[PDB]
């Protein structure tokens, strides 16, 4: 599923992703937007080591979720991959909220750094009834 963009930051709302850990939605909505388009079956193969990012918020087989194609790879999600391809996006979103219990938070994706980062976010959330 491609969200709209409004329709997405609803259902996020919905999901409790708002200020989670001190993370706004708008922060959420840039990572989605940048990550893939607000595509929930996107995928990314890095040949350099052999792992996959799955999903809206593109969540990397090495750490989060098991494919059983990663070599040494963990699953801290304790989510088979496939559950991040899915058009309802609540497995997805509890496995971004584990990604953030971590220290570096948000900053887990370089993509949210690269263009979220220190950035006029209001743009992703304004006229959403969020």
């Amino acid at each position: 599923k491609v969200f709209e963009r409004c329709e997405l930051a609803r259902t996020l709302k919905r999901l409790g992703m708002d200020g989670y850990r001190g993370i706004s939605l708008a922060n959420w909505m840039c990572l989605a937007k940048w990550e893939s388009g607000y595509n929930t079956r996107a995928t990314n193969y890095n040949a350099g080591d052999r792992s996959t990012d799955y999903g809206i918020f593109q969540i990397n087989s090495r750490y989060w979720c098991n494919d059983g194609k990663t070599p040494g790879a963990v699953n801290a999600c304790h989510l088979s991959c496939s559950a991040l391809l899915q058009d309802n996006i609540a497995d997805a979103v509890a496995c971004a909220k584990r990604t953030v219990r971590d220290p570096q938070g948000i900053r887990a994706w370089v993509a949210w750094r690269n263009r979220c980062q220190n950035r006029d976010v209001r743009q992703y959330v304004q006229g959403c009834g969020v």
